[PDB]
């Protein structure tokens, strides 16, 4: 009901109770720049230089891309980011008519799987995309990564995925949702 | 859980946390005189002018229906009303025992999607019909006009059905519950 | 979820919301004089004119029936009560080893539907059973009876079971339990 | 919902309001020394009447096992524990990368079915064990044991199971979880 159960031969059959009380995220950013036509280009023009270099992963890698100027609208911005596998994953969220974000979404969640950008050679752009340690209508972090802490009769385990198998012996437990505040799923193997 | 989720092509795989906060509803009037016989005839005796006007959707229509003094009952108004095909349906409950009430319940949710009704040549029939701006025993608001909200990765959108497909490219939600306070569900496509 | 929708031919088609906010329930009285052996016999010796009155139901009906020495052991006792059809079933909990009592029941459910006992002619028996207005280890309510209140549309229902069919036109809404405080359950026809 | 019920002949057909306050626990113990190879062994070198006393169960049974050197590691303590069928099963969560913890649970539920477990003649490995009644780095309770709390019909029940099948008279009920907090779980046989 709050997770799932996989079972191997190394199990060992007993009672057990379990607690869920975070599942990991993946960090989630999110544009903040009045766009009203996706397809409209963003950047500044004539540049020939440009790039936007995305840090991800744990542990982290950096992936530079080059970004033409038709490469600049919302559109095509999240066809290069998802084109780079470049481990964070871009989609376009349509607030209403005329009202356009791009997000940009880790690949991979756990509290120390955190995403930057860095445009190279266009301000303007970068105004709109830039994420690091420090803000000032820029990019937005509007999901916070989280590991996943559960506890296993009674014993806190934390861990960057949400299908912990790497804990107890010969037993996966994919997580689905937490449990409820006095109330541990009480399961019998 | 609480709610459904199709996918198209366009659909960009990845991890989603969704929020949903409200769900769109439909504007719902309902009668507050007493009356005890559905069959009977409520409106004033001998009027060959009278008429029902009802104003809803968006954008708004306006319908006039004439009702002649055999459809001045709960369960001929009803019939009327529902066979205007005027943005609204009637139906009739039984609080009890020689109790009903008549409920006009718009057609389409949203808040905006608001209701008015107006009857013109019989003033008794309408201090049980009229609705509009300015209001003990005349037709009453019981659900509220609403929107629905909710967030997608962390992103408000505010729509007035319930189902949501001009959001996220190539994903519908058709949201069925509201979401748990201090616990959105997490989604993998 | 929170209950179950069989529709008819009458049915208008259309958006509903629905709280229920309590289920119709079925009152119940409990022995509480220590009985350690269901098969012992409670009652006074040689008693021929005993008998025990029930009083249950709406309208209500009264049901004298005869009980010889033999019938007031726990297990006779409810035999008998249920054999009579007197509109009560009885049962027989095992709180623990050597601990045992009777639980009368109404067969009906309803803030109306309240149940007496009276014994004639045994003192004894009647310090167990007996149940009436006024109480100083006698027989005791431990569920107490109630209708069913549901709010259809914003509209408040209140009826004595919990399959509501007599309400709206051509609906049954069968109760299985209440919705969350500040959550009608949306549906849809 | 909150539990399964299985019928009998003997049921007594009628309406049952069910509350589920507590399910039976399994006491946990858990070591808290830490450990960083679970193949690592743990106890004093040689020794040669070493054992581990186990004392599960209700009624209680004590268990002597003797213990070689090699069977000194988190690994092999589990394997000689859970080859004791003493009551008590024994299995090795991995808390992180060289952080591992034995965790030994009661093999029946229950308020008055605790563990014990005492080493002889080895003070190291018996303060990574030894649990009793006076103990920050010695083997502690994780889970507490508890009966199951259910009350039928408004009649309160304790037992040592899920399983409660002496109470109600050809009825089993199988506790799966608690109810919510002023909705006890109406049901119909
Ligand atoms: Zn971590
Ligand atoms: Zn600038
Ligand atoms: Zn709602
Ligand atoms: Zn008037
Ligand atoms: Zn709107
Ligand atoms: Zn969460
Ligand atoms: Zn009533
Ligand atoms: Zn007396
Ligand atoms: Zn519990
Ligand atoms: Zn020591
Ligand atoms: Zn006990
Ligand atoms: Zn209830």
């Amino acid at each position: 009901d709050a997770f799932k159960i996989t079972t191997n031969a190394k199990a060992v059959p007993g009672n057990y109770v379990v607690e869920v009380n975070k599942l990991a995220q993946a960090q989630t950013l999110t544009t903040q720049a009045k766009v009203s036509d996706q397809g409209a280009k963003l950047g500044a023009e004539g540049v020939t230089d440009r790039s936007l270099t995305i840090t991800a992963g744990n542990p982290p890698k950096e992936t530079k891309i080059p970004l033409s100027d038709d490469q600049t609208s919302l559109v095509e911005l999240r066809d290069a980011i998802n084109g780079a596998k470049a481990g964070v994953t871009a989609s376009i969220m349509r607030v209403g008519d005329n009202d356009y974000q791009l997000a940009v979404s880790s690949s991979t969640t756990g509290e120390n799987n955190k995403i930057s950008l860095q445009v190279d050679n266009d301000d303007q752009l970068g105004d709109i995309l830039n994420y690091n340690a420090t803000r000032g209508t820029a990019m937005k972090q509007t999901v916070a990564p989280q590991d996943a802490e559960l506890t296993v009769n009674g014993t806190a385990i934390k861990r960057s995925t949400n299908s912990i198998s790497d804990a107890l012996q010969g037993v996966t437990i994919d997580l689905k949702t937490k449990t409820k505040t006095d109330e541990p799923q009480h399961l019998v193997i």
